[PDB]
């Protein structure tokens, strides 16, 4: 039972946010990658060495770019690999994979150690390049209850996030009530945004929140600030009279996936109900 492979095209690979691209690629047509919502697929690369410079990293991202001297950067690998990356789409969206893929450079204690080799490879993608994934691949599935539902994502966790919330409302039409809160650092790194403001609209069950921790002066932000631990807390689990009865689905950078889960056990959440997908 060898894993299956598909040769897919590069449609496009803009950056969502600073550090965030979206690589939508097309799926041969007339074929069907069979995957659910929450589930993944590899991505393989060929020997190759490619050069930050040669990104394309929009206006809105350049000047932090620059500022962390990012363009510097070369990344040269000898030999073939494989990463996961989680499907951004949900299954009724066909024809197309979309992914969320954070760059991974050097630490910024160790500044000098090889960038991300396949994160690289896809950063340096162009519309009409050819990638083969292979899968897919899952276990981070939603539970089929009438439970109460609570999303929280940071990063490329919206990959997975945008999936599942998109999952239960559009093909299973889902009546449970379903929140979505994301954490990121300012306004330009929030994507996707005016799709959950439209599935809010749509679905009066359904509730999306975003928490900036270090909003800029221009992005005239007048929602929620700090962390999403402390923000899901403070404006909903608070006075929520039974949180340990909702069902918490978890996909963060590592330092959120803590928190986070550290506020639900502190509250007497089981672990049975809280389900993390760590990248
Ligand atoms: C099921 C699953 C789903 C995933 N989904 C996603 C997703 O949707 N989006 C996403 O962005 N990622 C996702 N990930 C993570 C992804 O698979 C990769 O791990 C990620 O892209 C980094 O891989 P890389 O090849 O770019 O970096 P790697 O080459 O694995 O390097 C990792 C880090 O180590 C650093 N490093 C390397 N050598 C040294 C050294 N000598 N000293 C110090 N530091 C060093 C690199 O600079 C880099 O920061 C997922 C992972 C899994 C398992
Ligand atoms: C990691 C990250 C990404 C985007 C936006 C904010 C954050 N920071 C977080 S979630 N810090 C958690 C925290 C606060 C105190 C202890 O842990």
């Amino acid at each position: 039972g060898p894993v299956k492979k598909w040769e897919c095209e590069v449609i496009s690979n803009d950056n969502k946010a600073t550090f965030i691209k979206e690589l939508k690629l097309r799926i041969p047509e007339g074929e069907v990658v069979p995957f659910r919502a929450g589930g993944y697929i590899q991505i393989e690369c060929p020997p190759h060495k490619v050069a930050y410079a040669d990104f394309d990293v929009p206006d809105e991202y350049r000047s932090d770019w620059d500022k962390f001297n990012l363009f510097r950067y070369v990344s040269e690998v000898k030999e073939p690999t494989l990463r996961a990356y989680s499907m951004a789409n949900y299954p009724e969206e066909k024809g197309i994979i979309m992914l969320n893929v954070r760059i991974a450079t050097p630490p910024p204690k160790i500044p000098d150690a090889p960038p991300g080799i396949m994160s690289s490879y896809i950063w340096s993608l162009k519309p009409g390049d050819k990638v083969t994934i292979s899968g897919p691949f899952g276990e981070f599935f939603a539970k089929e209850t009438d439970a109460e539902m609570v999303f929280i994502g940071g990063g490329a966790g919206m990959a997975p996030m945008r999936s599942h919330i998109f999952d239960q409302l559009k093909r299973l039409h889902s009546t449970r009530k379903i929140s979505f809160w994301y954490g990121a650092r300012s306004l330009r790194e929030m994507f996707y945004d005016e799709e959950f403001e439209q599935l809010a609209r749509d679905n009066p069950n359904f509730t999306f929140h975003v928490a900036l921790s270090d909003p800029l002066p221009e992005d005239n932000w007048t929602g929620h600030t700090g962390f999403i631990h402390n923000v899901l807390y403070e404006n909903y689990l608070r006075d929520h009279p039974a949180p340990e009865d909702c069902e918490f689905y978890m996909c963060g950078p590592p330092v959120m996936n803590a928190a986070v889960i550290k506020m639900l056990k502190d509250l007497g959440v089981e672990d049975e109900n809280i389900l993390l997908d760590d990248f």
